[PDB]
């Protein structure tokens, strides 16, 4: 094992996920890239190469040999909820929203992470990082209404599980999602959601990627809990020191 770590990314058709599997891929000089999507329809969306593995979190017996002989995990899954098809506007309703039975957050964000977790420490890899949200702090967020699911709060349980497992991790709650263009932008680290005070508290997609791609090359964003947001493209410096970045965070949750 002077050879280069094996990173499994999970949710690697999702629109975050499908960039971290592209950035493993291109980084071919450090990294062994591999993949974890739901169905053959998302292997395809993301070129259905060998690597790429077909599974579902909440069931664990699926996901186990995508999980074999891996060095690092990156965890991109999330629960999805779905317009509740009833919606009428026309008369002052607001649209409801559900998540299918057995895909609550508490099945896929929660369960379906410790799954993963579970697994990748079986196989004995060295670092796990995950992707979740800005809003945890708080328990009264709006968000946690999304179709009855409490999704911030599954996901911060698997945060915190992540946190005390014993594997050196990264935990990274992002502000909200941008479909704009990546390493464009000055990223912005915060702590306890700090920068939702701010005018600086939303990411694209593509710097999410780019960060948890440098977290695998860095000690310091070992044993890491931190949020992400940026500062808007054109306005300032686009953030290319790493290390100075991860050294600025503290917490381990
Ligand atoms: N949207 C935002 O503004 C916001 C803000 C902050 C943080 N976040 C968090 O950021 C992360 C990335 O967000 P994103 O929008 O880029 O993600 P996304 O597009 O929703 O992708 C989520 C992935 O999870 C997969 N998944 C769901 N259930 C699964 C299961 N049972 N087994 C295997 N895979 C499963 C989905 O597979 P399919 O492709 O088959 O559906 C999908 O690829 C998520 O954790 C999200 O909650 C989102």
């Amino acid at each position: 094992s002077a050879n280069l770590p094996t990173v499994l990314v999970t949710g690697a058709s999702g629109r975050t996920g499908q960039i971290v599997y592209k950035k493993l891929k291109e980084g071919s000089d450090k990294f062994v890239a591999k993949g974890l999507v739901r169905s053959a329809q998302g292997k395809e969306k993301i070129g259905g190469e060998a690597d790429v593995f077909i599974g579902d979190i909440t069931d664990a017996d699926s996901i186990n040999p995508a999980f074999q002989g891996i060095d690092a995990l990156v965890i991109l899954t999330s629960a999805v909820p779905k317009m509740k098809p009833g919606f009428d506007p026309t008369k002052g309703g607001r649209p409801e929203f559900i998540f299918e039975d057995g895909q609550y957050p508490e099945q896929v964000d929660w369960i379906g992470q410790k799954n993963q977790i579970d697994a990748a420490k079986v196989a004995g890899v060295k670092h796990i990082v995950v992707v979740g949200s800005m809003g945890g702090t708080n328990p009264d967020h709006p968000l946690n209404k999304l179709g009855n699911g409490n999704i911030l709060v599954w996901k911060r349980k698997a945060e915190q599980y992540l946190a005390d497992s014993g594997t050196p991790y990264t935990i990274i709650r992002a502000g909200g999602l941008l479909d704009k263009e990546g390493g464009v932008r000055e990223l912005l680290v915060g702590k306890d959601d700090e920068l939702l005070q701010t005018d600086t508290k939303t990411v694209p997609r593509a710097d999410v990627a780019e960060v948890c791609i440098q977290a695998l090359l860095f000690e310091e964003a070992k044993n890491k809990a931190f949020d992400l947001g940026s500062k808007p493209e054109g306005t300032s410096t686009p953030t290319k020191d790493f290390k100075a970045l991860f050294s600025q965070v503290t917490s381990r949750f």
